[PDB]
């Protein structure tokens, strides 16, 4: 498997398309691992990682994604692609160390997801909630990443100094934890404050950390930035997972919230429209302000918002 990954070369017809923000990995399933390799080589360089070690890692990350409806291997690579697209359009702003870290972080950010939110795990006293009190899945996601790296021949960061090793793991850690949506709101609030006051400074490390976290949220939610046919289909996978969690609450004789209730299916468009307005639009708006080149993400999100409006209005 990993041996065949080393031999892979991306088709020429996709060389330009992959650079686009709205690129869908959808039709190219068996290429997803190589697509990641491609993005790493172009963004970090071919001399960045040992090829064999990188291929082992990717395949192990792959297998450690469960067959859940949404929080799966496809979502891992999709997010990793948005990160690539963001990094490619802001080539100067991010350090060599940040580029490696972020692409890996995105690929691993949902490692071994079960399809349950943190709320579910904490409410029903799951062992992971017993372990990680806050940002439950996210800490497990990072924990799984460290485990995969500590496997033999999987340590891709072995050619980096002890100091560079502890830096990149912290970059990954902060970035995976930043994918907790609960933390996004506070983060985006502070960022807008710093923008309008003009106190945003990318020399300041904690300001870098905030921007990266927003980038994470942006890359994580990037299903709302694809062409409508793709966005719509992915919305199905998201709700399939929401409802399965709701079903597990129903099995205990507990009514879930309408979002996780499949008997409330009809309100999905209005649910999306609100989510777009409250969460997605402000996310990409603030990101576009911070990184003008990422503007095609906001634009695409605007387009899907109006599609949802048309769904509600019946058009
Ligand atoms: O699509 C999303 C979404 O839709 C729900 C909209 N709502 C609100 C009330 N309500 C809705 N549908 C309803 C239908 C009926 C009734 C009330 C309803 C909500 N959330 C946030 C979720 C709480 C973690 N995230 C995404 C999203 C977009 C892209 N990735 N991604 C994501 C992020 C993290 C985790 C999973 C998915
Ligand atoms: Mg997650
Ligand atoms: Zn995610």
């Amino acid at each position: 498997e990993w041996q065949g990954l080393m031999q892979f070369t991306l088709p020429v017809r996709l060389c330009k398309e992959i650079e686009l923000f709205h690129f869908d990995i959808g039709p190219f399933e068996n290429m997803w691992p190589g697509i990641f390799v491609y993005m790493v080589h172009r963004s970090c360089g071919t001399s960045c990682f040992e090829l064999e070690k990188l291929c082992r890692f990717i395949m192990s990350v792959k297998k450690n994604y469960r067959r859940v409806p949404y929080h799966n291997w496809k979502h891992a690579v999709t997010v990793a692609h948005c990160m690539y697209a963001i990094l490619q359009n802001n080539h100067t702003l991010f350090t060599d160390l940040e580029r490696k870290g972020l692409l890996i972080a995105c690929l691993c950010h949902d490692l071994d997801h079960r399809g349950f939110s943190n709320s579910y795990l904490q409410k029903f006293d799951h062992p992971l909630a017993a372990l990680y009190s806050t940002s439950t899945m996210e800490q497990h996601h990072f924990s799984q990443t460290v485990s995969i790296l500590q496997l033999e021949g999987h340590n891709i960061f072995s050619t980096l100094s002890s100091s560079e090793y502890e830096q990149v793991l912290e970059i990954i850690r902060k970035a995976i934890i930043a994918t907790d949506l609960a933390l996004y709101f506070g983060n985006r609030k502070q960022l807008e404050e710093m923008y309008q006051t003009g106190s945003l400074n990318l020399n300041n490390q904690s300001h870098r950390d905030r921007v990266i976290g927003l980038m994470m949220t942006a890359c994580d939610l990037c299903s709302v930035t694809k062409l409508w046919p793709v966005t719509k289909l992915t919305a199905n996978d998201i709700y399939a997972e929401f409802w399965a969690e709701g079903d597990e609450m129903k099995k205990l004789g507990i009514q879930p919230i309408p979002m996780m209730d499949r008997d409330k299916k009809d309100e999905v468009p209005q649910g999306q429209l609100g989510f777009y307005n409250a969460v997605a639009i402000p996310c990409y708006t603030t990101l576009t302000q911070i990184l003008p080149p990422t503007e095609p993400l906001l634009k695409a999100c605007r387009d899907n918002l109006s599609q949802w409006e048309k769904v509600i209005r019946g058009e």
